[PDB]
């Protein structure tokens, strides 16, 4: 029961995820249902136009891609390619609904939300190849979905932050659709479970060290995989990271992933990438996604900073 | 020579302040001139209308208070009472010119800037009593200076953030002019020099543990005074802190004062005060004030977050 200072909704969400069996101790089908039920909880939602489109990723099959648009926009908007978190095992358009609607409206952008194949049914690198392939097709939707592919932000939370920063790496390496900038909400950057934040916040803050070990076990078959920079971008060299797009990296104080996210920000800064890195106090993992944490000072400030930072980038 | 990852301009500012004699080893007159010269360095400043008004604080004497207004504005604007940092010993309208012009123009506010008596010529609690007395005369200037006291933010950097929050303790204790919100940039909150941030960043990050000990020594050297909540607001109890105005507290990573800023945020939170606490990576002390740090990612994001937070509170 001894916690560091937390906002009330973060304490409450930490207590509601203390009991066993925990999400990661359930059969995956019950895990997915449980998070859908958490994200059934009441929240003020921005009103938007939604279209679901089947996209062909070539070798990695067909996935649903959801297009979010703010109401009554007559001009071509900037585009955010958004990659959802929840461990590679959970998540869909419903679990991240409030968050992508707020992004869409406050940045006056089209949000392209890829429903990539979840682990463990699909293994690394399916999801990152599926995401990179719908990125290379944004140009073919731009006209019909009234967005400008030249004003392209990639964004993600947790494992989506992981895969969003990895889209910039694949994009530089293979010469894909130019990404202007990247927004990473408490990303996964490394398969190391022994950072200072990983030990301090191991238990009692909803997401656990054991939770993260299990997610990664669902994600990879092996370990010569977790060393690859498209799995663990924290392992990239200064040369790998050179010329990558401008980054906004948001961490929570009470988060096992805090230190690897802050570590990654430093590597990008040391490779001369423009980096804005900001740690919100008294907040846990998943704080911009979870409906019940929507009115936290951390969620309000992180949403204001991220939308202002994206708006500034798009003004150009 | 070994430092954590810093933004280029923060590393440059840290290197420029490495030699002896330090600003705090100079006679105070020379330190004041040196910081004036640092803040002559080039910066694009927002355009404003400026009036300097001699205000009488009674017991603590007459000080200059600078009134800053955005151009071409006819309506009653909200007001920010801005208390400047630089250790109680340095600083003036010029050393903080870019920051207060940015705050005025981006919030479309009148900024009221008190040139309170500096230490060690003046001792605690003269500066806090002068600032409190100016807060109570805002109503007297509202009509001529076309602002609305009902939309009143108090803000300050470093010892200014110290004194801004103390403005909220005093206004509560004394029932003075109501303050809606407080913005604290990397505030001083306590006279303990052994926090982990005080020890990690003691040297090589421009502001030193040595410099902060010297600033405190110019202000008051009584342990009893340093322990009053009007000096070290971090010593405030839950009951002292209850019903205080909503707080934005901004810290930099590579700052001796980071830990006490972040601990003050916690105590407000525990008093059920509405607190937004945010730490910027790879930046030093004084990052929203110093002209050469103006284009830092930390400064741009801190000014965008603080200005929007103020606008959202006044709506």
């Amino acid at each position: 029961v001894e916690r560091i200072s937390l906002e009330k909704a973060a304490l409450e969400f930490s207590e509601a995820n203390a009991p066993h069996p925990r999400i990661y101790e359930l059969p995956v089908e019950e895990g997915r249902s449980l998070l859908n039920e958490v994200q059934d909880s009441p929240v003020v939602k921005e009103d938007v136009d939604i279209e679901d489109i089947a996209v062909d990723t070539g070798e990695w099959g067909e996935i649903n891609v959801r297009f979010i648009r703010p109401l009554h926009q007559e001009k071509k908007l900037p585009v955010i390619f958004y990659i959802h978190g929840a461990g590679w095992v959970f998540g869909n358009a419903h679990t991240h609904d409030k968050l992508i609607r707020e992004l869409a409206v406050r940045t006056n952008s089209v949000v392209v939300f890829s429903e990539y194949s979840l682990s463990p049914e699909a293994k690394y690198p399916t999801a990152i190849e599926q995401n990179y392939a719908v990125l290379q097709q944004l140009k073919d939707f731009a006209n019909d979905k009234k967005f400008d592919v030249n004003h392209l932000t990639v964004a993600g939370d947790s494992v989506g932050g992981n895969m969003a920063t990895v889209m910039t790496l694949l994009t530089k390496q293979r010469g894909g659709q130019k990404i202007g900038q990247q927004v990473l909400y408490y990303p996964v950057t490394d398969a190391n479970f022994d950072t200072d934040s990983y030990n301090e916040f191991a238990e009692n803050y909803a997401l656990t060290k054991e939770g993260m070990i299990w997610f990664w076990d669902q994600y990879t078959t092996s370990q010569e995989e977790r060393h690859q920079i498209t799995a663990s971008p924290l392992r990239a060299t200064k040369e790998d990271l050179a010329d990558l797009p401008a980054a906004l990296i948001i961490t929570g104080e009470a988060d096992v992933l805090r230190d690897e996210g802050e570590a990654y920000a430093r590597k990008l800064r040391e490779a001369d990438v423009e980096v804005t890195q900001v740690r919100f106090q008294a907040i846990i993992h998943d704080f911009v996604m979870v409906n019940s944490m929507n009115e936290t000072h951390a969620t309000r400030a992180a949403m204001s900073l991220s939308t202002q930072w994206i708006n500034e980038k798009n003004r150009k």
